[PDB]
């Protein structure tokens, strides 16, 4: 094959520097990019009307927590709406995030769509006009992006088509992002839905990630200028067999070691349906796993960082401090976890 | 694998019926889906302001040509704007087309975009919200669609990435169309640009089509409910070697016989940069080629059907009949050509 | 994206001419390339010792049938041993076959091997030194070759790996053959084992054939100089739902129309476990299917042509004529079937109605 | 999307343990699996008859070097003939190797064959009956195998077909080996022939390795029980532009970091046409490269370990010691190099890639 450089040494340096800042030691990502329709259920759980002002206030609550969170948060992912909102002091949210040492991220996908001829499988859309959108988001303060692909473990899934198609679209998205100085976070989420066991999740995860990286290679993606946001390897949500955190950690680390090139700057785990504590304990076990890990192993949590804060807030302005306190607590717990320093108080078998 | 029927028997019948109607014996397609920007150059060549009214009048001029074009035109591809315009008498253009026995088509792609890391190669965008658009277009009169992918022959092109990506996006577009009762015309155009010879075009065409059909299979596409719009196999525009129309025909038919499944309902050739007469003479030779052809071999011409008509019109309403006469003559010529009855006045070597 | 011609116009012409001769109108293939281990069970069924002489005698019985079979047989596939054996008159079997207007074929694969990490799936070996073997076989009379890949329909099969690997090895085999003037018969057999229905077999067959032709394209195979030997599309041998011959024909022709390029010279169906009569009736229905079929649709039968003959012989040299007559009868039936002109309504032994199905061990 | 375990935990443990022993800190591989026809050139350069006895004497010369090579040699690749020969004392060569702490390897491919429709490209044969051959070799003392695929950088190569086909055959070979307790060394050699520069080699190497590992994944290969034998990333032999060892090391390590999963136990570099000293300097530079390397980076040298020994020997029994001393010196040098501790004296912008 013949090379036709997609990026200059300068463009590579910019992307690599951004990627490294996000996952620097002890730092993780706050995923606060829920759309109106996705955060609707959260607000209704606390009897709070889903208005623009309430969403702005809640986001402000998280983004303006005290400096204790600064060394814990390397990046914050925002939804389009939030990227253009301002704190009470008039400061745009991207400025608020940057001022606390964090990198600003932006969700750019346009949701999943059904793959015809499959058993309920999907791919993700959002490539149309993505380059122009990225160029604008960059000018407006964003340095990295989010794009979520969803795969499911079932009797006949994920199918060959679902794997190939989702891997290909993630590569297209990544390619467009890098052309605009935006670090793409590649997110091939394999849902925990089902009664499958740990070994099954590990197998599927290994096959999906192998497909993802081959696609990234085919599309000339600069891995040093990317991050990976995969599901941890865990048994199905309804699996009858139970496992220890150490087992989940070994399965996860083994899967990654068998598929993720050392060149990838970092892995930022999604928490799925895990509770706040569960997500932190598992991430800690992952970092304590006695196998060599050539990439940062950290977090990109949404609910796992906001669950208690949202509840403490309750939609009441007078609970601002209490709510932010809960967020800080989880930010500190996960910052410790991504270093293997968190305390709540036979690899050949994989 | 396991079958999860993308289409029901009823949906298949609808698509197959539409596809067969468009390429019925003696019929072809008038490709009049030029956008404001793509038609600008041609309107300029005749010193005519590029306004919606002049565009409507020009399209009206073609769509309302006399009844002689009825048995020649099986389908008419329109640009979005035109699908919603009406003739002077108040009849919506789709109605005008149908009343003359033609099927209405709609361009649904959103143009080409550059593929990073390649030598000026592209893929095509337009998948976002495509399903909803197809459902709307279907309700508004369209029964088939157009989506153009572009490949170029050069020292290092078309590359593996370009072939794979364009084939994959064509399959996604095809799948979405069929879910909405729209027959997708798969258009993997290989540009005639360059000094390459006939055998090189044939080789590249064979490899591209093989990739296209494997992708359609992977995406569970119903071939009987599709049409193919490929380039004819010809030498590059700058090639110094000369060839007869019979050689062009043999190379073209051999390439198709080696890659296009019999199930494909029809092949509607694009004319590229060929003149009106050249496009007709070649299509005629293709249909007279001794080899067995299991699919209709017809036309989907834009410039090859409008060149003389546009010039005769010159933006002058008083030239209406003169302009239509030119279009009618090419429609008649190509109807004869797709039957191997048009007259202006060693196969192992492939 | 650059062409480096694998074959010259002359080489292409030779391959195309051979392929067309094999499937010329009314003609089919006699698959008599069974190995010693396979023919042994056949000879045992009739209390006949499995010796080289008995095997030679049996093949001679089929190859020397009267001239009525000449118009019916376009090609005969032989096992290595048989290619070098001679009839009682001293004539090498290849010469015997050729003198009757038939093309000589040779089995070149070395059997199936297990694909690790799969649920009992396999791929096929035999590429090592294949070029030299083909060159020698060509000199010794063979003009086409046989190579069998095997796939099975189940809950997890055929898997992505099984399909990809088998399609790739078939392509390598085809490439090497064409470099030596040998027409390769591409055989991706999907076993009838299981209780799946007609539509499931059709689905799998379509996916497998799509993979096969994409691989052939990737390996620069000259399709006009090849033949395809696929399973007919039918329900699983244990399927409860019953189907008519017309439905089997429609499903078969539809699957082929959706995957096999018109350039492929011909399709020579394997009979699987179908009885002699069933194989003839289905082949006939296929040729009568209303859909457009741009390739010859004929047969490449082994057991489906030999069942009655093997029984009539019984290992007794005295039953020579009797046995050959049964073979000639099936050859004539299939010759008419591959033309859509076969109509039973007559004297067809019960042996021709017996299921020739054998579970994959 | 369903797993059907190709290997049990015990089988995986055996393969992983073998792989790790071969590339343990400070150890590399002596590649002495040259066939009769291949070793013919070497013997003629020193005017020595190519007989089984001469080949045995030469192989014995390398295999029986003094104990100084023990901590340097983790594995020795033998040709079929040699696996069944014996030292003067009657000890089978596999026993001699094992007694010195080395693992015994065996070449199992049957050479390259031309890929029709390509510009002189090839694939490699040898899968037929490979399982039976592996079981027999395992029984006779071998624990790992060698299989060489060859690709070339040219105007239109390596082509898509060549890359896909060689990657697929390497996967089949690896799969069969692992079923028989044999650790397969995956060798996708990209020849240094041509005038291409360093970045072109790096590009091609990256694309080839990506295809190789995708194939291994598709074939369910246990990476921890495998080793990789790639070309170092270097400019073509006819390249007019010159590069330092640091640049060669950066390009090489960068290419590997972008394609080789950390699960792969080790990388054993082939030296190609590099001189003995050059091969050691580059390997040392590779190990000193300031980037994270999650796998052992060592050697699997043939000529780079035998060049001087062959010449010193000259086919004269009286030169045994002199010849063995040359081999020992290169074994020691490379042992230091695969630790980044090599020095001529003896025992004493990354974004632009």
């Amino acid at each position: 094959p013949h090379s036709h450089p997609a990026l200059t040494p300068e463009q590579k340096k910019e992307l690599s520097d951004i990627a490294h800042r996000i996952v620097a030691p002890g730092k993780g990502i706050l995923a606060a990019s829920e759309s109106t329709g996705s955060i609707a259920k959260r607000l209704q759980s606390i009897g709070t009307e889903n208005t623009e002002e309430n969403r702005r206030f809640y986001r402000q609550l998280l983004l303006t927590a005290d400096d204790r969170v600064n060394p814990c948060i390397g990046g914050v992912i925002l939804f389009h709406e939030t990227l253009y909102q301002k704190a009470d002091d008039g400061r745009p949210f991207p400025q608020v995030i940057k001022s606390k040492g964090g990198v600003v991220g932006i969700k750019v996908d346009k949701g999943v769509v059904p793959l015809a001829g499959t058993n309920g499988e999907t791919t993700t859309q959002g490539l149309d006009g993505l380059s122009e959108r990225c160029a604008q988001y960059k000018k407006d303060g964003a340095d990295f992006a989010k794009w979520r692909c969803v795969l499911k473990i079932g009797e006949h899934t994920p199918s060959a088509l679902a794997i190939m198609e989702n891997a290909n679209v993630l590569a297209r998205y990544a390619s467009i992002c890098q052309q605009n100085g935006i670090v793409p976070i590649v997110e091939p989420e394999i849902l925990p839905d089902g009664d499958h066991d740990l070994k099954r999740c590990q197998y599927v995860t290994e096959k999906v990630l192998a497909a993802v990286y081959k696609a990234l290679s085919d599309h000339h993606i600069y891995l040093e200028g990317t991050l990976l946001k995969p599901n941890m390897v865990t048994p199905g949500h309804a699996c009858t067999q139970k496992y220890s955190h150490e087992e989940i950690a070994m399965a996860t680390v083994t899967a990654l070691r068998r598929t993720v090139p050392p060149a990838v700057t970092g892995v930022t785990f999604l928490s799925g349906g895990q509770s706040e504590e569960e997500a932190s304990i598992n991430l800690n076990a992952i970092n304590k796993c006695p196998l060599l890990k050539p990439w940062a192993l950290t977090f990109s949590y949404g609910r796992a960082l906001q669950a208690s804060a949202l509840k403490a807030w309750g939609g009441k302005k007078e609970n601002l401090k209490a709510a932010q306190e809960e967020y800080v607590k989880r930010a500190l717990a996960n910052s410790l976890a991504c270093q293997g320093k968190y305390t709540p108080s036979s690899n050949h078998a994989y």
